[PDB]
Parts: C-alpha cells; sequence; structure tokens
C-alpha cells in the first residue's frame, strides 16, 4: 500500500495473508474470508503455483513479524481459478481457496458479505484498500498491515486512463487524480473494502495498474458483483 497507514488489531478481520512455502516461505499476496472454509483473492497470485500442497492460509495477524514455527494456519484443500482466466490485466481475476478446515470466527477473524443482492447501484463513498504490500516500486513486503482511503473512478473515466487495454464492467477502479495512494505488489489478492450503512462490504479483489499511485493511472480490482453467481455456486 502506497501513501498509507498502520492499522490495527481487529480492524480488517476478513484480510488474510497467503503465503508460499516453497523454495522460501513468504507472503505471496491477501485474500479475504467470504465463508468459513472460503478465501476469496486473485487468479493470478498463483503463477507458478503447482499445486495447493506449498500454500498457507494465515487469519488473524496485524505484523508478519507475528508469523513464527509455531502460529496457527490453515491448509489449503483446493484453489479454484475462473475458467477464463489467463492474466491479470485480461481479467477474471478470481479464485478460490478451500481451507482444510474451518475458520472459527473470533475479533480477529470473521467474514466480509458480498455486495448484496439489491445494491447493483449502490454509490460506495467508504472504501478501503489493506495489504502488505510495497509502499514504492523497489520495495519490500511490509511488516503491519496497512490500510488507505480510495474513491472510486467511474469505469468510462477509468478507460480513458488505459486506453491500451479493456477497462470492462467486470473491473471496478479506484484512484486519486494525482495518485500518492493505492495498492501496489504483494497486496493483489486482498480486499477493496467498502462500508456502506456501517456494514463492510467486499466490493473489488485488488488486481493490476500501471506502476502504483502514479497520477492518472487509478488502481484495477476484479468487480465481486459481476462474479457473485460464480462465487455461490463454487462455495454452495
Ligand atoms: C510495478 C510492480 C512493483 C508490480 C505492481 C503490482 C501491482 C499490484 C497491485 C496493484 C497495482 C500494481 C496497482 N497499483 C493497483 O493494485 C504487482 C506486481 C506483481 O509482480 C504482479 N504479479 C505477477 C505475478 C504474481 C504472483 C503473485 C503475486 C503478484 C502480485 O501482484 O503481488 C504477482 C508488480
Amino acid at each position: 500500500i502506497v501513501g498509507g497507514t498502520a492499522s490495527v488489531r481487529g480492524e480488517w478481520p476478513w484480510q488474510v495473508t497467503l503465503h508460499t512455502t516453497s523454495p522460501t516461505q513468504r507472503h505471496l499476496c491477501g485474500g479475504s474470508i467470504i465463508g468459513n472454509q472460503w478465501i476469496l483473492t486473485a487468479a493470478h497470485c498463483f503463477y507458478g503455483v503447482e499445486s495447493p500442497k506449498i500454500l498457507r492460509v494465515y487469519s488473524g495477524i496485524l505484523n508478519q513479524s507475528e508469523i513464527k514455527e509455531d502460529t496457527s494456519f490453515f491448509g489449503v484443500q483446493e484453489i479454484i481459478i475462473h475458467d477464463q482466466y489467463k492474466m491479470a490485466e485480461s481479467g477474471y481475476d478470481i479464485a478460490l481457496l478451500k481451507l482444510e478446515t474451518t475458520v472459527n470466527y473470533t475479533d480477529s477473524q470473521r467474514p466480509i458479505s458480498l455486495p448484496s443482492k439489491g445494491d447493483r447501484n449502490v454509490i460506495y463513498t467508504d472504501c478501503w484498500v489493506t495489504g502488505w504490500g510495497y509502499r514504492k516500486l523497489r520495495d519490500k513486503i511490509q511488516n503491519t498491515l496497512q490500510k488507505a482511503k480510495i474513491p472510486l473512478v467511474t469505469n468510462e473515466e477509468c478507460q480513458k486512463r488505459y486506453r491500451g487495454h479493456k477497462i470492462t464492467h467486470k473491473m471496478i477502479c479506484a484512484g486519486y487524480r494525482e495518485g500518492g495512494k493505492d495498492a501496489c505488489k504483494g497486496d493483489s489478492g486482498g480486499p477493496l473494502s467498502c462500508k456502506h450503512n456501517e456494514v463492510w462490504h467486499l466490493v473489488g479483489i485488488t488486481s493490476w495498474g500501471e506502476g502504483c499511485a502514479q497520477r492518472e493511472r487509478p488502481g484495477v480490482y476484479t468487480n465481486v458483483v459481476e462474479y457473485v453467481d460464480w462465487i455461490l455456486e463454487k462455495t454452495q
């Protein structure tokens, strides 16, 4: 996260850190708890991942330094990548992880609702992107979970910023005209969470953009509302 601030314990309890364990253990991507055995994340995170055997999902983490050899985690039983996915920038950047066991919900780990049926035209004004990603192009994964409030940009405006790409209704964009706050490498797969009527909804999945926090280059997110039927079919 560029231009963010440190989160506190229990602030984003649906946020998880997805680690790989090979050839070293490191944070790969963010994700969001959406059910008792389900993480919603980005398909592009699984580049070069041979099978679910090397993954670990950690919930209830504030600081990456908290993760030691005795820290509890969930194994990943299955990786479900959207059948149309090929690359983040070409869309369908969505995946589900089915966990090996159920998440017991507490103040530090609980699900986030999907955008609700009937809310297709809601105007979200309180949206936040979170993660342990880079704060600049040549950085590293950050210790403390960062947050930044980012305004949504219309698809028509987003397309004008990305004339070389197809910005579709299956994408949603968020950024400041003058940049300064954005998601970046390692935030991918995590949530764009919007609070409406005092309830958080998972509106986007961090996916891609041109650089990080550049002026007139908003972040591009998977538009979760356009995949609710796909998610429900996979998690039913
Ligand atoms: C410019 C540069 C530093 C860079 C930037 C981004 C990036 C991420 C989010 C974001 C933006 C940019 C926009 N500012 C809005 O939100 C991503 C990357 C990643 O190499 C991509 N990647 C490709 C394969 C792979 C496998 C796992 C995780 C990631 C991963 O995305 O972390 C993988 C790089």
